[PDB]
This record gives C-alpha cells, sequence and structure tokens, in this order.
C-alpha cells in the first residue's frame, strides 16, 4: 500500500501535488503550528495504516479532522513520502543535490540547488515546493520548537534518502550525513520561489 512512483499518485494537472499532501498539510496547519516537536513526535500506527489504506487502496478522502493526535498526520505524510518507490528527489538527481549544498561558497551552492531542482520531474518538483512553503511554516512557528536544522534532520531521510534501491551499509552512513544541509538550502530559498509553482 502505497508503495509506487510519486507520479502515480497525482494527475498531470498543475500544481502536480499528491491530494494526500494536500489533505494533510492542510489538517497540519490548522491544528499542528502550536504544538510542541511537529513532525518529531510519531502518531500511533494503527491510525497511520487506516488512513493510508483509505487514501491509497480505497482511494477515497478520510476525515482527517477526526483523528484526534495531529502527529498521527504528520507521520502519515512522512510515511507517505518516505516509502514511493523513489525519494521525492529522485535517484537520478540524489547527488546532485548532496554535492551542490556542499559548495563551499554559499551563492554558488544556491545557483547549483537552483539547477538541480529544475531538473526535477514535474509532479517531483510541485510537490517539493508545495512541502518547502509549509514546512517553512512550521520553522517560522514559536509554538513547534523545530527550527529549520531540526526539519531538515527529519525530512533528509524522508525526502532526500539514497541513490539506489539498496545502499550498502556504509554508503549509507555517508548520506545520511549529507541529506540534511539539502534541505536546509532548500528551505532557506525565497518564500516566491517556491510560491511561483503553486499558481497556475
Amino acid at each position: 500500500i502505497g508503495e509506487g512512483m510519486l507520479a502515480d499518485f497525482v494527475s498531470q494537472t498543475s500544481p502536480m501535488i499528491p491530494s494526500i499532501v494536500v489533505h494533510c498539510v492542510n489538517e497540519i496547519e490548522q491544528r499542528g503550528l502550536t504544538e510542541t516537536g511537529l513532525y518529531r513526535i510519531a502518531g500511533c500506527d494503527r491510525t497511520v495504516k487506516e488512513l493510508k489504506e483509505k487514501f491509497l487502496r480505497v482511494k477515497t478522502v478520510p476525515l482527517l479532522s477526526k483523528v484526534d493526535d495531529i502527529h498521527a498526520i504528520c507521520s502519515l505524510l512522512k510515511d507517505f513520502l518516505r516509502n514511493l518507490k523513489e525519494p521525492l528527489l529522485t535517484f537520478r538527481l540524489n547527488r546532485a543535490f548532496m554535492e551542490a549544498a556542499e559548495i563551499t561558497d554559499e551563492d554558488n551552492s544556491i545557483a547549483a540547488m537552483y539547477q538541480a531542482v529544475g531538473e526535477l520531474p514535474q509532479a517531483n518538483r510541485d510537490t517539493l515546493a508545495f512541502l518547502m512553503i509549509h514546512l517553512q511554516r512550521v520553522a517560522q512557528s514559536p509554538h513547534t520548537k523545530m527550527d529549520v536544522a531540526n526539519l531538515a534532520k527529519v525530512f533528509g531521510p524522508t525526502i532526500v534518502a539514497h541513490a539506489v534501491p539498496n545502499p550498502d551499509p556504509v554508503t549509507m552512513s555517508q548520506d545520511i550525513k549529507r541529506q540534511p544541509k539539502v534541505v536546509e538550502r532548500l528551505l532557506s530559498l525565497p518564500l516566491e520561489y517556491w510560491s511561483q509553482f503553486m499558481m497556475v
């Protein structure tokens, strides 16, 4: 359940963002921005599984307002993203993103980051844009006690992940050290830059 490519969960109508991602974000923005540890604290797996099956197998929109613990919604969103056949930033651009984020000169790093985003398939680009705008708001909220650095650590394994389906143990440890900076860079890009992909 939910183990397919990002594109399987959206049409080619812009913005190309899966409904599950939009509904989760809307719920989280309404009652999660006041909660400490947002995206760090895990919700009940039983709830995550039930919601996941309704969204992806039954293909209906479950009533998220009925879910008492908003952390289960954060868990659902992370679970959906993390279990895609390939990560949000794709296998093809995994290394490109890490290398871009590693350029010593900041403006040069930012330029390489923009070039990489420009290479993403549309679904990935639009979903990433939507997610970044949302996470900036999570960092911006003083109630979540989650800053850019913390969010980058949570989402590094979630959206950057690895360059291959079955990376060796050592390479995995090396990838994990490099993921956070990629997300920190992405979260720091201009709101207007990301927003342009939302207005169509």
